[PDB]
């Protein structure tokens, strides 16, 4: 029952997130939609943390045709792995970025397909979970 968010809606480039985290919503947007087709693009994103970020995984899937075709783990925080300045953030923060999403991928897949993003912390809590809803002819 959380709003569909729409982050673009472009001539041949629709993206839409929901938050599958049911404590809450989180803002997301990306300053030129067309670098999703790129190898980096810029970020703003910004939620209250319910839990601490001492620890911070990803997990990021890809569906499509309803088929979980894709799965990835990352660790974002941790000891000796940290990637973020906002890692160690304790329980109550007001989380910002602003910032690229780098990539070993040269460019998000083409067509229509959800990646569900889910991030969870040193006790599996989760801290965020995104739906996203693309649908990605640019490179077209």
């Amino acid at each position: 029952e959380w709003p569909t968010h729409t982050v673009c809606k472009e001539e041949n480039l629709e993206i839409y997130y929901k938050s599958c985290d049911p404590q809450q919503d989180f803002a997301f947007s990306i300053d030129r939609c067309s670098d999703v087709t790129t190898h980096t693009f810029d970020i703003r994103a910004a939620m209250v943390l319910r839990q601490s970020i001492k620890e911070l995984y990803a997990k990021v899937d890809l569906i499509i045709n309803g088929k979980t075709v894709l799965s990835y783990s990352e660790t974002l925080c941790g000891p000796g792995l940290s990637k973020l300045i906002f890692c160690g953030k304790k329980k109550g923060e007001h989380l910002y970025y602003e910032g690229p999403i780098t990539l070993g991928i040269k460019e998000i897949p083409q067509r229509d397909y959800t990646i569900t993003a889910r991030l969870t912390n040193e006790d599996r809590a989760t801290v965020a979970c995104a739906d996203f809803t693309v649908k990605n002819y640019l490179d077209y």
